[PDB]
């Protein structure tokens, strides 16, 4: 057991110094030792550190985000310097053992045990901390900090409006009961090594029946019981591509959305460019429909009518329209460079009719795609208009049926001021340019990167919440703006609020209000 | 580039001395250098041969079944001594290039151009020769010897009764027109590295629309146009198992049968134990239903009513009943050791009603499973009776609706006499023991292994054809018996008849007459 220029020793040691890498350095440091937003563990940045320094750093840790014997550390040190490993296959045993039922279905209350205005609660992600903050929308006070998995990507609500599903990027799901005295974890499970999406069944006759979770590694998605989180089925997404029709060993599972028209899960499988329609009717025998879209599928959401899944194929610069009723690809609308909608933004255009919008990453723009074939067939599935935001590097854009301004964030732009503000449009005059809201400046944080991410409204549609994403150590905040006035309403600040990313309003998430 | 005790040299050479192994030593010598019925190429039987002898043997060949420069031979010699390789991924380019249209659909005749009694022709496989013999059923004369791929496993008829599909174990399919002056190849294609089954669409509204072929390597099946053999879709079978629900990197595609009730292909995926129902309605978007059966699925066939696919799960010692109408697993009937039906044998029992039978490999016996839930529900999906053949190592068993004797071969039994004869039962008295027919002795071949394989009837149901499978060099024959008399009718002998294995009667294969 040898690499291209670092300590080489054999056997057994390879298998174990790497099983110790996937211990609690799997989700933190990556699958192929990548390491987004932190400093890399790629063979060369680490070989430069050395056989002496690496032992030291692993042994005492560091103060920005750091149990093992001297022998296991000497190991990890000579072995992170080695050729990159063979990522484990996470099957049913590994998944059924990680399954822990913290509270039984009968032990759980029949009705609410708190004064909490549940539909107006915010499930805020605390990335680097590996927890979620249950912030109140009126009092602007953190009601409860719950211990979850690492870097909770998204939070989904169980259609009923009772349970809160949260998934870590380390593939650890946690179910939370919002009806308990103090809302705490009632079930947990690890569905892979690295994941992104969790989702519950939301069709007519199944509200909360099954829970699905998509994984980045292994290329699979796992279906569970939507009450106890009991693994029932696991399906591999390894297969042939849509473009070149060739084999691909790692087609990652991206976004998932429950079909409201049929008993299915609409699963975005990235690299292959196939949107899977996973029928659950008969679960011990799965029926999957492989709808070819466009390569590199990513995020997206529902249109105004909950019929069309508007997904972004980012490295193809197209938006795929999935018809959830007729179960086919409606069109591959060509949009600008690297589209990134999140769930998207739905409003009613005066001169074009009901639309769905998306901000971009390579380009800027906000493409307006028509979502109505019945009353506006000449505009549906075309980039009819086009608006212009501050610049590239945009992740989300938001709107609400209650009132008027359209918000587009720009989290990853090199221009400091742009990456610390949002472009607010007025729908009642689209030819009018945006108003730059100094979100991060209003926060009064002082020093840091102060990146502005995700515009998330409250139930009522009067407030718009922002996350000022700043380093683990730096002062981070949540900025609340009044939609009608366009002025600052409040700033939620706290040291427990370590790296706030995604904020999910319970009602708005549950009823898909975007 | 080094192994555990043989010449080691680097780079480039690994990739090429192995691309030359998959040249024309892929189908002949195996995927992982296995090598059924010939002497192995496993690292140790070959390392013992030596760096000097291997160069010699590859350079001059041998007289029992054997272009490259001295450098490429020196290569192959140092490199077959190396660690076993990384089997290529055969995608769409490699498959679309291998596609050759030898005759256009318009160039082909509107009606027959020969005196041939097409429904009573035998497509006989000549294994080691890599060809098929079109033997006549009345005159017992080879009408045409056609050049195909290596070791043509099965031969399937296009529902119409016009085209003859033949697939090599080297995954080379060849379509043959039986209406041409001299029936020759009208289309060919290579769908993988190693395959077994080919099949055409046989449901009500699709007779000859699409052609499917299952592969052992890569774990996939390819769907083509049933007229021109145009690759349209390729699907990977790599996935989770049914028993332990764990990942498996090589679930081999075994038997395939076209559903006569729905627009589907019933695909047996071995290792995973999943019987796939591949819907073709909309081909650019495939709907697959994963019906869990029992691990290690293999062969099988239809019942009397063409409704139930009776497949054998050999290393599970069960027979899975697939309902092609209601689209579910009907039952997992427990049978004896290592079941091997082929397509099976269907007859009407006097005291139990319509049944399906299967001979075995580990055990002997012929298990009788009831195939009627309507008139005989108390016997359906149970091993009601049980008959006894000569011994273990049995591959096929046959019967015909016209007349009375049931034949069970035994090709792989150590007892020479047993492996050279067939057990003939009388259905009109099942308590009566079998009559041992000295098939290979009647052939008058003299020296050899003289293995008896596959009882195949003629259209009329009066003759029963056997294949006396003897070595490439030895004298091989086809023995024809008269079913009514149980005596010898004729013996087809010829030197072109090198290793006769599977004999397929055109009408009997087409209309699934077993
Ligand atoms: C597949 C996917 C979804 C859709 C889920 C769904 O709705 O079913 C999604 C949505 C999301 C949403 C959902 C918002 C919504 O309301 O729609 C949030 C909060 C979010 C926070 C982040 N995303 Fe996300 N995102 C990825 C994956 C995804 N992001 C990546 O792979 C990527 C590009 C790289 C990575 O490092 O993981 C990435 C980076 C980020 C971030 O950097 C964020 C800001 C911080 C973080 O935690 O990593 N992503
Ligand atoms: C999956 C499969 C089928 C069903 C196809 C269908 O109907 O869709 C089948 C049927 C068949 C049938 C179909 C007969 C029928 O009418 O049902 C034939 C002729 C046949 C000749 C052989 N079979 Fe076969 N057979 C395999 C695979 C299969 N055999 C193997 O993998 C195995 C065990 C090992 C191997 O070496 O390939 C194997 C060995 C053999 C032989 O040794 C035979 C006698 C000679 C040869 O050519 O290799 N198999
Ligand atoms: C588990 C056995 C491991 C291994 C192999 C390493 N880590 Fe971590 N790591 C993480 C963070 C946030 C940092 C950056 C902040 C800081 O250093 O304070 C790091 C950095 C490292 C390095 C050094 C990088 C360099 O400068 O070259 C190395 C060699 C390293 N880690 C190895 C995060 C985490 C955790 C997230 C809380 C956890 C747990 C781990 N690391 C675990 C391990
Ligand atoms: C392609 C580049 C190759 C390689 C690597 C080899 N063969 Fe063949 N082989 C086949 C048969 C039928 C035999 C047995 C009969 C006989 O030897 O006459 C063999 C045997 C070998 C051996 C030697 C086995 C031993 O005694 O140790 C080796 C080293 C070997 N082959 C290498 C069949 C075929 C073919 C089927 C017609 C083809 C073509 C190839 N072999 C091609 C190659």
């Amino acid at each position: 057991v040898r690499t291209n220029g670092a300590p080489d020793m054999s056997e057994s040691e390879f298998n174990e110094a790497k099983q110790i890498y996937f211990q609690r350095c799997a989700g933190c440091h990556g699958v192929l030792r990548k390491g987004a937003t932190g400093k890399p563990l790629t063979p060369d940045i680490t070989q430069q550190r050395g056989q002496q320094y690496l032992e030291a750093l692993i042994t005492y840790g560091t103060p920005l985000g750091m149990e093992l014997s001297k022998e296991q550390i000497t190991l990890m040190a000579k072995y992170i310097q080695h050729t990159p490993p063979q990522p484990p296959e996470w099957g049913m045993p590994e998944m059924r053992e990680s399954w822990k039922v913290l509270v039984k279905p009968e032990d759980r209350p029949k009705k609410q045990l708190n004064d909490l205005d549940l539909p107006n609660l915010f499930s805020v992600t605390l990335r680097d901390a590996g927890q979620i903050a249950l912030v109140d929308g009126d009092s602007k006070k953190i009601v409860k900090v719950i211990d979850t998995g690492y870097a909770v990507h998204i939070s989904r609500m169980s259609a009923s409006g009772r349970y809160l599903l949260v998934i870590g990027r380390d593939a650890r799901i946690d179910m939370i009961d919002l009806w308990a005295k103090e809302p705490t974890k009632v079930a947990e499970i690890k569905i892979g090594i690295e994941a992104r999406s969790v989702e519950s069944s939301k069709f007519k006759g199944y509200e909360d029946r099954y829970t699905i979770a998509g994984a980045y590694w292994p290329p699979q998605f796992a279906i569970m019981d939507g009450e106890t989180l009991e693994p029932k089925q696991i399906v591999s997404t390894r297969g042939m591509t849509v473009d070149t029709q060739t084999y691909h060993p790692e087609p990652r599972v991206a976004a998932i959305i429950a079909s409201h028209e049929h008993p299915e899960f609409i699963v975005n499988v990235k690299e292959t460019g196939k949107v899977l329609l996973v029928n659950y009717k008969d679960i011990d025998n799965l029926t999957v429909t492989s709808i070819g879209a466009a390569p590199f599928l990513h995020d997206g959401g529902w249109d105004s009518s909950h019929r069309y899944f508007m997904t972004a194929a980012n490295n193809s610069n197209k938006v795929a329209v999935i018809d959830s009723k007729d179960r086919r690809l409606s069109a591959l609308v060509d949009v600008g460079k690297t589209p990134a909608p999140g769930r998207g933004a739905n409003f009613v255009h005066p001169k074009y009719g009901p639309v769905w919008s998306t901000s971009h990453l390579g380009d800027g723009s906000i493409s307006l795609i028509g979502t109505d074939p019945k009353n506006h067939p000449q505009y549906a599935w075309k980039k009819v208009a086009e608006l212009q935001g501050q610049g590239g590097g945009s992740l989300f854009i938001k709107t609400h049926p209650k009132s008027s301004h359209l918000y587009v964030d720009t989290t990853f732009n090199p221009d400091a001021r742009i990456s610390q503000s949002v472009a607010v449009f007025d729908l009642k005059n689209l030819d009018a340019k945006y108003q730059v809201l100094p979100i991060a400046e209003w926060a009064d944080l002082g020093e840091g990167a102060k990146r502005v991410v995700q515009p998330e409204y409250n139930k009522r549609g009067d407030e718009v919440w922002f996350s000022v994403w700043n380093g683990k150590n730096d002062s981070s905040a949540l900025v609340v703006v009044d939609d009608k006035t366009l002025k600052l309403k409040a700033v939620v600040k706290d040291p427990r609020l370590i790296t706030p990313t995604g904020k999910f309003n319970v009602y708005n998430t549950q009823h898909d209000v975007y």
